[PDB]
């Protein structure tokens, strides 16, 4: 059914990534992304895009991780990454621009965003395009120097060299508070 | 923590599967697995252990999936919903009438933490063993390996390839955890010998 289309994602990732990851690392991630969100999106017409991008996001994590990228890389983590680590990463980036680089994921994800999450935000301008829940995956851990934590408990290997946060908490406003004064200290610690 | 044990694994396993997969391939299929089981699971002490078990089978049926593997016995992989119950059923029961004439896998779309303790109370009862297994997710890599792909109420999240069997063995509410062990065994039973005769 994309089996074609993914391979010609591959293809073009492959390239892209040309003296950084062998094809072969590159075929699998995309073929294990998708099939990754299958598990709680199921297989629709709009999986080969989020596979796309989950792979890209993912692969460029792990470039950062490996030294082979870079500004400070932060992740937000929720138990369905489909309602808090989404409006969290979500006014992150909009406070912090392109001076962070910001993900997120869930444990257990939910099949789509919250309906209220878009958007109240752009209701407050909030930038929130090409957003999906995904699962919680190694790779991004190993980019981030931070790792806010809310709610999904132990899910999160403990690499040194990191500042792990845990936030326990319509919420957008206590968010927007803890994010402020994240970026605000994120930035000062440069 | 778990990051330095985790480490040594992929040294190993590295130097195991030289020549046939790439180092940076190795090294994400431990820490990636660790993960994945560690969503459902959670951190604890064993996590390690659990996710070589998994990551090893994992790169096996790679190997196979790309004909690194000769002679491979036919591959039968079960999808259920948590990999708890069904899936771990069908699974050992299967290799319990067929040992080592066929490779079998089972995993979950949403996997529960544990397998339900009345599936390993009641095949433990008759003499099937259970023992190492535990609930996983899909992952691509098993789906290309297997000869025979067996859906047991996951909904559409495995992929169709072509050149194997999808079998889909759920057309309100469910039987006793007893009956369904029962109908799964039928099941199995004919399974095995369509399988035995299409060799």
């Amino acid at each position: 059914l994309h089996t074609n289309i993914l391979n010609r994602i591959a293809n073009e990732l492959a390239l892209t990534y040309q003296g950084v990851f062998s094809a072969e690392t590159i075929n699998r991630y995309i073929f294990e992304s998708y099939v990754s969100l299958a598990r709680t999106a199921k297989i629709h017409t709009h999986l080969p895009i989020l596979a796309e991008g989950f792979a890209k996001d993912r692969l460029h994590a792990l470039a950062v991780a490996e030294g082979k990228v870079p500004v400070p890389q932060v992740l937000f983590i929720c138990v369905h990454n489909a309602g808090r680590s989404q409006i969290a990463s979500a006014l992150l980036s909009h406070y912090a621009g392109s001076s962070v680089e910001v993900r997120s994921a869930g444990s257990l994800p939910a099949s789509e965003i919250h309906p209220l999450v878009l958007e109240i935000l752009s209701e407050r301008g909030v930038n929130i395009s090409d957003a999906f829940p995904k699962p919680l995956t190694d790779d991004v851990i190993r980019a981030s120097d931070y790792v806010i934590t809310m709610g999904c408990g132990d899910v999160c290997p403990m690499y040194p060299g990191k500042h792990y946060l845990d936030w326990e908490l319509e919420i957008i406003e206590e968010i927007d508070g803890r994010i402020r004064e994240l970026w605000k200290s994120i930035q000062l610690s440069q």
